[PDB]
């Protein structure tokens, strides 16, 4: 799936029904000096999605969401994404039969709304189990990249980046098989302490006072031998139980050593395109274990630097919107959204991200919504957004467009 449309109609600075084509499968900029128009499309998709976790979007009463909160002559509001869908290894699961799928989202006056598919009432679980299906996980999105994780990332503990690197490494799906270890574990101990509770309590009590009739003794001296021998058959039982989950802690720690260096690799080669001549690690801090975490060290040109905090602002957003990109191939997605991450860039460092964007990013849709003006030029298609008339107006340009 693919955006290639997205229609606005009575939708917060969105007056009049305006319809957005033209959606370039790869790169796509939203920009222009019209804050609001450019913040609202953005605001239009995650509202389509169902995002909960964005608060401009979000509103006790969604009449709210209405031009003008429906005291203007619109009463109603109407959102629609049109994917497209011809890559059927990528589409929705029960909707292949479609070559192109649209989703429809609606208000009406006291805050109600609805869903559409292909133009026919939904569900609202029908519409989120469609978007799962294909990765865009409405639930904790991955493909929306905001200023805060940005600043989160800059801010995370040699813990908490090595917590990312284990989550992306996919063995806690591998955990399953250690936990049913386990408790056939726990149930092989179970026996030796019920084996060791009968000696204890009954088995050599009885044996000492039958020593101090003749044949009694041998009776339960034979019982005392035969749980011995049982109590080493466990034993060892257990121990291939131990010589498993040893295996399996071994594969976890393949999987993340591999990962971490698979990670590191990619983090180091996409900074050093976002800021050439420049390069990055991820590290334990120093005279540490790799379980102790990892720390973002980086080197300004050719000189490592001891701390994050000596970069300047635009290169600390580039270290950190690095990490991320580097990671979005462990929870991939069919469409990525960088939404206002350029504040503190130059223009050289916008048309860097286009170009990683176009080179290294194929097969996903990016959508990037530029904080200022003139930054994403080098995006393949752009909409560029103005005010005009109580209602945003989008024009559909290209780099190569004369105006």
């Amino acid at each position: 799936m693919r955006v290639t449309e997205l229609i606005i109609d009575g939708f917060k600075s969105y007056a009049v029904r305006t319809v957005i084509t033209g959606w370039d499968e790869s790169f796509n900029a939203v920009t222009g000096l019209n804050g609001s128009g450019k913040s609202n499309i953005l605001d239009a998709i995650c509202f389509v999605l169902g995002i909960t976790n964005m608060s401009t979007v979000r509103a006790q009463n969604l009449q709210d969401l209405i031009y003008k909160r429906g005291q203007a002559g619109v009463t109603k509001a109407s959102v629609t994404i049109v994917f497209d869908n011809r890559d059927k290894k990528r589409s929705p699961i029960g909707f292949e039969e479609y070559a192109t799928i649209s989703v429809t989202r609606q208000i009406v006056l006291g805050g109600t709304t609805k869903y559409l598919i292909n133009g026919h009432r939904a569900q609202q679980q029908t519409v989120q189990n469609l978007f799962q299906s294909v990765q865009l996980n409405i639930n904790n999105p991955n493909f929306l990249i905001m200023q805060g994780r940005i600043t989160k990332v800059l801010n995370m503990k040699p813990a908490e980046i090595l917590a990312m690197i284990e989550e992306a490494a996919g063995t806690r799906m591998f955990e399953d098989r250690k936990e049913k270890a386990l408790k056939t574990m726990a149930k092989k101990d179970l026996k030796l302490q019920e084996i060791t509770e009968l000696l204890r309590d009954e088995i050599e009590p009885k044996l000492e006072k039958l020593r101090q009739s003749m044949n009694m003794i041998d009776s339960v001296e034979k019982k005392e031998m035969s749980l011995k021998h049982m109590m080493k058959t466990v034993l060892k039982d257990k121990h291939k139980i131990e010589e498993t989950i040893a295996t399996l802690d071994e594969y976890k720690r393949k999987a993340l050593q591999e990962t971490w260096e698979k990670v590191n690799g990619d983090f180091g080669q996409i900074f050093n395109e976002l800021l050439p001549g420049s390069f990055a690690k991820l590290e334990p801090p120093e005279g540490k274990d790799l379980t102790d975490g990892l720390e973002v060290k980086v080197r300004l040109g050719k000189v490592w630097k001891q701390s994050l905090t000596e970069l300047s602002g635009g290169q600390r957003s580039l270290i950190a919107l690095s990490l991320i990109m580097a990671l979005l191939q462990f929870k991939p997605a069919p469409m990525y959204i960088l939404d206002e991450v350029d504040a503190a860039l130059d223009l050289s460092h916008t048309q860097n991200i286009g170009r990683l964007i176009k080179t290294r990013f194929k097969g996903s849709q990016f959508i990037v919504v530029s904080l200022k003006d003139g930054m994403f030029q080098n995006a393949n298609r752009i909409f560029r957004v103005r005010f005009s008339e109580g209602t945003s107006v989008v024009q559909a340009l290209t780099p190569a467009d004369l105006k």
